[PDB]
DNA sequence: TTTGGGG
DNA sequence: TTTGGGG
């Protein structure tokens, strides 16, 4: 078996050709004619791929793929954008100026599915997998000389979802203009809240960029992946005409709901923006960050951490945005929390000795974990070192010499008892300085 | 490194011993002291394991553990109960009348979390895993006499799980006691909705077998796992007295939030009796179960096809509901769903002939999917067959002669789209009959 | 695999 | 591993 790249493969339907390609849209198997089935995708791979940030895609830097079978069975059912499909046998013709690949399964075209997600889906251990996890035939295992195209294409399909937005603004409709579009339409929205309304009804409250909030119902028996908080799109939904209190959207038996994989930049972004208008303290955000930064995406101390240094995205910037719960403050005693500094040497020294130098800073360390990084057992410091004015508000609280004032420490007793002890998080912005990551234009609103 | 049972571990604090057991509660790790950290646990294996159905529980039937650690990272974070555990080096003693297993990580013992279920979260794919998925040391690796033993604790586990409950009736509190309770208390209960009050604060709505409902807010950073329509046990709750409208629930840094295996027959058993009081069409649930089967436990067509005679349970009885989607009806000809049918010679025959024996019935297939199979290219097939009964009355139709009667057949094609082309599903009792499914006591509401 | 492919 | 263990 010989594979092609996409922008590669030889214009005909006479010679089979195979490839690897990375899936970035799937309709959901459907019955199109009596005994007749297909499954429709928009794909690309390092030779073809969309590059615009933000704004419509060109239609002919991604190619389609149209899968025929006889059964519904035989065709591939894609939860999330980002995956990777194997094809065996198809055909490659140019449809609407687009590059359109085919394959009939029910003659002796195959196909196979690869996660490409390097974490599970808590996002809590690694699941690096040489194997796919779906196919169309019994032949559920792969040659010697794929084994590297596999394992390429999925650094290129992080690297490329954490660098691109991947899904252009004309493969969906904000929800603000859902009411007016004709037909059907796609939306790329964040669930809000899963509710369910029968064993395999399950109600998602959708809200998109446009800041509109809809409702629709998802099949749970066929979507059993999509969960609160997670970035989705929807492909081909319809305005409920029929909707009068909550504004709905209906899905057909072709409809399908995409998740994105976790190094997607577009997810990353909107799980940041969008929030829900809502309405004995636990498991609440314990601050509040500079608005500045209100539109910065969220990054996991998994990859602050072990891929800092190992990203073209990450090892060019120096600011940060990232939640966590302190499991441990440091210095254990609190009135240490506070030192003297002197500007000439950088050194910090205890204030125990009653110095009057003035300049105080505040020298604290926080050992955290998040999903990304609470079932294993190392240790990450996040600090908040004032010395040079990055994080000096955090507290709420002016350095003072905490052997003296006895207030200052108790209220700073509090907050660390706060910060440890009531399922609280912390949302905070960090710089990376000199090997570390110190907290900057956050504080805490207790 | 040799492994006793948990009823055979010898008692005595001076040789370490060591086991592999199967974890039915935890609380979270935490602080107990200055530099002393704790995770508390309940214990069980073939040996030592709670046998009643229903009511309190023997304490001497389990035993427990108490890891220490000196640091929070050296504790184990254990979200599913039915995971299995495997502990190197613990003493044993008794305390308040139980087998009392303890372990010092912060010394030279060491603990290890391996996943006992067999299929992913999604229930979509066979995850068939020698290895921990979380552990103490930097020894991630098991030994060759160890694989044995792991192995047979998994199988254990599930069958374990699957034929009791397991979880007794003394370790949690109807939610309707709760707010009559002194102190902390346990929560069986399922989640109803998951919904995102912040990036990390997902606010759980829980209703348990008392029918009342209580919502808690659960720190996303520690619970990533919790999913709307999941039977969770609360470790460790409180009553927010402070509550007006909704009645809440509020966790501390002890506090777990613990799922059960998929075997688990008491969460299969809640899934089925707890639902929400709620207020075109899709994916809605297309038929009603006789309500003397309203307390029967779903089985998903992965258990009813792949496992039916391989359970110590399923084999031994005949009659499951199960819920689906309908992918393709057979016959083709709906004219032909109908037939003529002989009780001498049991032959069914079309009734294009137009014979009048008066006795017809209906012999529908219908090829179908669920989340447990829906990623496989299997057909599995549930009958509509009513020469005995079973189903004579699924349609609301009566079994006339579809090629005479042309309203009786365009209800019947009505039906026929109806169960295919609007994401909706079927719920149905069935009865294993020579090796077939069929359905029964079930009618369509539409 | 000249089907249907945004159904 | 005589800690603390339902904290």
């Amino acid at each position: 078996y010989e594979y092609v790249e996409l922008a590669k493969a030889s214009l005909t339907s006479a010679q089979p050709q195979h490839f690897y390609a990375v899936v970035i849209d799937a309709t959901f198997p459907y019955k199109t004619n009596q005994e007749r089935y297909i499954c429709s995708l928009k794909i690309v791979d390092p030779t073809l791929y969309l590059k615009q940030q933000k704004g419509a895609g060109d239609a002919s830097d991604y190619a389609t793929l149209v899968l025929y079978a006889k059964r519904f069975e035989d065709l591939p059912i894609i939860h999330r954008a980002g995956d990777i499909i194997r094809v065996h046998r198809a055909t490659l013709r140019l449809y609407n100026g687009q590059r359109q690949f085919n394959a009939n399964v029910f003659y002796s075209s195959s196909w196979a599915l690869f996660s490409t997600d390097k974490r599970s889906v808590t996002q809590e251990i690694n699941n690096q997998d040489t194997t796919p996890f779906s196919f169309s035939s019994k032949h559920a295992t792969i040659e010697k000389n794929e084994i590297s195209i596999l394992q390429n294409l999925r650094k290129w399909a992080n690297q490329y979802f954490s660098s691109y937005s991947v899904i252009s603004s004309d493969m969906y409709t904000a929800l603000n203009k859902a009411q007016a579009q004709k037909g059907d339409f796609d939306v790329v929205a964040k669930i809000l809240q899963v509710h369910e309304l029968d064993e395999y009804t399950n109600e998602l409250k959708l809200k998109d960029a446009s800041g509109q909030v809809f409702y629709t119902l998802s099949l749970k028996l066929k979507f059993p992946h999509v969960r609160t908080g997670e970035v989705v799109r929807i492909r081909s939904a319809t305005y409920d005409e029929t909707s009068t209190q909550k504004k709905v959207l209906i899905l057909s038996h072709y409809s399908n709901i995409i998740t994105f994989i976790q190094s997607s930049k577009l997810a990353k972004e909107l799980r940041a923006k969008i929030q829900d208008d809502h309405s004995s303290l636990n498991a609440v955000v314990l601050t509040e960050v500079d608005k500045k930064h209100a539109a910065l995406p969220s990054t996991s101390l998994q990859d602050l951490f072990h891929h800092a240094d190992s990203d073209k995205e990450l090892q060019a910037q120096d600011t940060f945005r990232t939640q966590f719960y302190v499991t441990k403050i440091e210095p254990s005693d609190v009135k240490e929390w506070v030192k003297g500094y002197d500007r000439k040497t950088k050194k910090s020294s205890s204030l125990k000795g009653a110095s009057g130098k003035g300049d105080n800073i505040f020298q604290v360390q926080f050992l955290v974990k998040d999903a990304s990084t609470q079932l294993n057992n190392n240790t990450y410091r996040v600090l908040l070192y004032t010395q040079d004015g990055l994080g000096a508000n955090f507290f709420n609280v002016k350095a003072d010499n905490l052997h003296k004032n006895a207030d200052a420490r108790k209220k700073l007793e509090d907050s660390a008892e706060l910060l440890t002890k009531f399922n609280s998080y912390v949302d905070a912005v960090v710089e990376r300085r000199n090997g570390f990551y110190l907290i900057k234009d956050t504080k805490l609103i207790y």
